[PDB]
């Protein structure tokens, strides 16, 4: 059947904003995660994990009579898909078992492991998600084998449907770079925000650049696909290693044996796909990347052999049975063991891939230190893959259970604890009434609080306003957010800040935080005031600050809008359309498509463009929250026509007269040319919405507020 | 950026049934559009509309002053989408506004028709629909010509995006039949589900078949696209030469001037599209369908003037100033004005389709006899429009407003009403008992009311067990109902009924139609206790039993399933596979993905298939409502293969022994190999799932026995 889709294959997609409906969840409207996996007993689940570990079938046998490598490579892939530019992918919504990502090159026969697995999930039911399940058995799979974990948290909960995700523009699987839609250009640089060198790999290819089996050539691509993935030198070194260090790869025979993936594959494959006609077509016989290595001596223990052979040996490059490139220790004895036949040895080998840890010199420098110093490796591995299994649950109150690392992490972005006791409502009322009698404009208010709220993104749940890092590097100086605007407005609020705190009693105090998003509130009830409208806008108290000294400013980097349609903002000339810019920002906020509709069209009569610009200010009367946006854009007595200096900028005459009625930008204007959006904007629009925009404006701004309120959950 | 459905084309799209969530909804998800409406002043809203008729904007000026044949087409159009096929398409949804129909190529410049009705939607708000105001407008324009219309009913809500419909596969617009994607074989077959010659058109080419002037060729396609929209030849010549008494067609030069349709253009054209670069691109230059044919001498009035000309004058074929194939009057002077210009005249002209009603032998008699009678077809066209621009709308109680006619017509499948007391809880169990006690087991019970219930479908709201019609020709017929076996429930059924009807006072009684529903109901009761389970299933009488006098037998006919999978039946071989059919029906059916998922898994175990077929009954305690479809259809334990007998019918053994444990086909399959629907069918067969899976059940059985039940609304 013909589509939407393959009629305007350039349309605007406005269904990302409304997956994860409650017609899609089997569980209940009511059902509360944290609360199922509160009374898990957790201890009975990593009992049953670990028999597991050493319990062949014989559909899958078990390489060495241990499942471990295979479940730590599963836990792995199921993070290792994390970008740092948009928050997206990661193991914190289980997406490993939808497509496309069950289906990637990449995660062949992990299919077979998530089978395995199946027994226990069955057990303990909705008390633990498969995205909590598959992180937990990796970490069982190391414990099992030797290696202390650093902890681990619960409260991934599970999602029903894939993420729309940008994964990239090729349309051929693994495709080399320099084709029609390569993610390369110029030296070798990777197009935001992908992270990963090939359409269906982790982060690199095993063979080194596009096949090449260089490892100083694939150094570089560790490098950047692990710092588009948050992991420094230290990290990437002690991952790579680590992981390493257990089971094996599987190259039996030649590739071609292998058939369809899971969503290819037929019927009553029932969910499992890469079927290999190659002998017996698993266990000693398996295919699954075409390589043939083993690591270590002990491919089941925790060891610090991988390095001993790594510095140990000199390597030669060689083939594997299904013809892929990789290196073989010269001169070396059999001293791998086999895992089916007790009576077979091997000679120690390598992926090119790993021997770049040895031959680029920063990463030989860390590695002869782990080497020297196995106990420091250990210690870095551990913290490394909490860190990759962690990495975008969000603020630590959603972490749950009893294992729990006490340390707090610089990358967990942290929020000291609150010890004092909250405002009440009359303190909030008396703080709004400060705020409005110092002077702060409704403009200035609005546009401090969407730039301290607007930071959050529902992809790793990081950002919002708790912590008040809007006062701090790097925040205090991004260009969206006006720094010398922003300071002033930060002056004015610290010193009402002073002066309540100062008078009150009892310990009682009032973060910046709080008073951040609380004057912000202050200035939507003023604009409603102004239009004629008494409203009260809710409020919740609980937000505390946290200090530079708990804040990297690096990682904070990628959390800088470069393009925030809600403030008519582009920081430059981007290949994408603004409105594509517009839908994503949306989708990164958690908003609906009426959401985002009632939103934009509140904000621009409301002053919050950077600037102070007039595009899309479709008002006479600025600074009162009314429906005018949507009035006036869609009157059809206003003729639109781009501008010659600008193709993006649009003016607005009178049909009539040629008369100049308003200028906008794409983003203002989509919402008068989609069929969809403007359906949306006809509501609010019409005649009787005056009350209906001025709740649903509250609402979202009172929802935007509070993202990252976990400690509220 | 590359997405699943461009990696995996073929894979079966579960979205469908998930639209229309709340989340894409811009009004309260308590907002109720038949309170707003029943508040509107109708009256005042047809006021405006008679204004707006002789109201010219400059932008797309009225031909002969006056809107009302664009208004005419624009509401026929509406309407004329549908199909009888599976009730998809129509004016019920108001889905010209979205892509794809505000697109297609039939629908050119009825983008300005709408955009010139936004000033009365803008001034009514919610308490009209965009679905009814084009219906309304439709109406207001004949009766503004002279046209007395034969009624009107409000109460199509909007809808928020587009409608999931298979239009055909065709990749071009309007492409000629025979290609590659043909909808036609054999002797000019049409494809079910199409009601439409060519991708993009309403029913048929004006033209001619694939653009053939030949007007007995062009009247067999009439007839055929018309009776698959649900008209009969009396309906279709009124409809053709009714709408064609007013108005004219727009052809005044090449199509080449005519640029991108709405869904194509710039963001500029603020929702509008088909810009021209012919003269003024506008009124006397305006080209639509690139036709130049105007019918009557009055154009903005009725007149039996179309039929006068029809048999007056002898016809040529002539190309319009666009190049299209039409007919002028031989030897006819200028007698039909021009819509701008009063110094200009011309002769008689028509399509090719408008001489189909000469031509074509049966069609001609009904001309001939409406010529002769002019009464007759006044009154005809009245009964025929209002019965396309109604067609979708359900059962007459969902009729609003103080102009639905009261004269009740076969095609609306009329129910009875009720006069007498309904039965009470007391009664109802009095009823479930003696059905219980009678010996109808429950796979008799759950298969009966579920083939009464199950003929509902939401996209024009035809079906379901209100009727009782299940007992009437032809659906008592019908394979997948198993003829015999329901012959002798409805016997048993219909003895119950007469023995409590005989023993009440007062005038109670219970109607068939309840006790097929109640019956049902006991039957679920029965199962769980088979299971050990104590529930009570929901039941709201008030049924009535219509009869066969109100049953049209060939209008029923578009009901039968020939695919349900929940039933695990299939008519024939067909092209499209039998698990796409199962999302089809569940569509129809109204259920989410969570609600198809336990309602298949429950009535493969009540024995609800046809022929007591052991495809899918994956338990060993058939009719005892137990969870076990899931659990065995998830056990590892078992290997899937197609039978050589049959690919679409598999064998589930045991993996060690070899030996068979059960059978299924594509439709059960499809639960475990789906990664969505199989991630549905791990909830409801996990450990702690059983109580779970049967309040589920129950609700799903409760709300498909209730989905014709708008006397309750
Ligand atoms: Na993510
Ligand atoms: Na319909």
């Amino acid at each position: 059947g013909t589509s939407n889709r393959d009629w305007w294959p350039n349309q605007l997609d406005l269904s990302i904003l409304h997956r994860h409906s409650s017609l899609s969840d089997p569980m209940g409207k009511d059902f509360n995660y944290a609360q199922a996996f509160e009374k898990l007993d957790l201890a009975a689940v990593k009992r049953d994990l670990h028999a597991l570990m050493t319990t062949s079938q014989d559909w899958w046998p078990a390489d060495f009579g241990h499942y471990g490598g295979l479940f730590i490579r599963m836990a792995w892939h199921s993070a290792g898909t994390y970008r740092t530019a948009d928050g997206r992918g990661g193991a914190g919504e289980g997406q490993q078992r939808f497509a496309p990502l069950n289906s990637w090159p990449d995660n062949a026969n992990l299919d077979k492991a998530r089978r395995l697995l199946w027994p226990i999930k069955q057990k303990y039911g909705r008390a633990i998600s498969w995205a909590d399940l598959l992180i937990l058995t990796g970490n069982v799979a190391l414990e099992s084998m030797g290696f202390k974990t650093f902890g681990f948290a619960g409260g991934r909960a599970d999602t029903w449907e894939p993420e729309d995700v940008y994964w990239g523009s090729e349309k051929i699987w693994l495709e080399l770079s320099g084709g029609p839609n390569s993610r390369y250009s110029g030296d070798r640089q990777l197009e935001n925000p992908l992270a990963a060198v090939q359409m269906g790999l982790i982060y690199v290819n095993p063979e080194g650049p596009d096949g090449n089996p260089d490892p100083v050539a694939a150094a570089r691509d560790i490098r950047d696909t692990f710092a588009r993935m948050a992991m420094n030198d230290e990290e990437t070194v002690a991952l790579i290693a680590g992981g390493h260090t257990f089971g094996k790869t599987h190259g039996a025979g030649p590739a071609s044996n292998v058939g369809a993936e899971p969503e290819a594959a037929g019927i009553e494959a029932q969910g499992l796909g890469w079927k290999s006609a190659y002998r017996t077509g698993k266990g000693a016989d398996a295919i699954t990347s075409g390589l043939e290595v083993t690591w270590t001596t002990t491919p089941t223990q925790w060891s610090h052999n991988f390095f001993e052979n790594l510095f140990g040996y000199e390597w030669e490059l060689t083939k594997s049975p299904a013809g892929a490139h990789q290196w073989v220790a010269k001169g070396a004895d059999a001293v791998i063991p086999d895992a089916f036949d007790p009576s077979k040895k091997h000679r120690p080998t390598m992926l090119t891939t790993d021997l770049s840890l040895r031959f680029d010199p920063a990463y030989e420098k860390i590695s002869r230190r782990f080497h020297e110093n196995p106990e420091q490796f250990a210690d870095a591995f551990a913290r490394a893959w909490f860190k990759l299994t962690h990495r975008d649950m969000g603020p630590r109150a959603r972490y749950l259970g009893p294992e729990v690392p006490a340390e707090v992490l610089l990358w967990q972005d942290p929020i000291p604890a609150v010890d004092h006791p909250l405002i009440d409502a009359a303190d909030a009322a008396e703080l709004k009434a400060k705020v409005l009698a110092s002077g702060l404009t409704v403009s200035q208010l609005v546009s401090t609080a969407w730039a301290a709220a607007s930071t959050f993104r529902g992809s790793d749940k990081r950002g919002g306003a708790n912590g008040a890092r809007i006062r701090l590097a790097p925040q205090k100086d991004w260009e969206a957010n006006q720094p010398e605007q922003l300071a002033a407005v930060l002056e004015t609020l610290e010193a009402i800040r002073t002066a309540f705190n100062g008078a009150q009693r009892g310990g009682k105090q009032v973060s910046l935080a709080d008073l951040i998003v609380l004057a912000g509130c202050a200035g939507v009830e003023q604009a409603a005031k102004n239009a004629g409208h008494a409203v009260t806008v809710p409020f919740a108290p609980g937000r505390a600050d946290a200090s530079q000294e708990q804040t990297d400013v690096e990682s904070m980097a990628v959390l800088e809008p470069v393009a925030d349609g809600f403030r008519n903002y582009l920081k430059g000339k981007y290949r994408v359309p603004a409105e594509v810019l517009l839908v994503d920002k949306a989708q990164l906020l958690t908003l609906s498509a009426p959401e985002m509709t009632v939103l934009l069209g509140g904000l621009r009569v409301l002053g919050a463009n950077v600037g102070q610009s007039r595009h899309g200010v479709f008002t006479a009367r600025e600074q009162a929250l009314t429906n005018d946006f949507f009035v006036n854009l869609l009157d059809m007595g206003t003729e639109w026509k781009p501008t010659a200096a600008d193709a993006d900028v649009f003016e607005g005459r009178d049909r009539a007269t040629g008369e100049l009625k308003w200028t906008g930008t794409r983003v203002d204007l989509v919402f008068g040319s989609h069929s969809q959006l403007r359906a949306l904007a006809e509501v609010y629009g019409s005649a009787d919405a005056q009350e209906k925009f001025v709740r649903d404006f509250v609402a979202v701004w009172n929802k935007v507020m509070n993202l990252d309120r976990f400690d509220l959950a």
